[PDB]
């Protein structure tokens, strides 16, 4: 959704 936490916030794993 339009939020999701960040929407990108918690993918950001993997530069790391």
């Amino acid at each position: 959704f339009a939020a999701a936490x960040g929407l990108a916030a918690p993918q950001x794993p993997a530069p790391f």
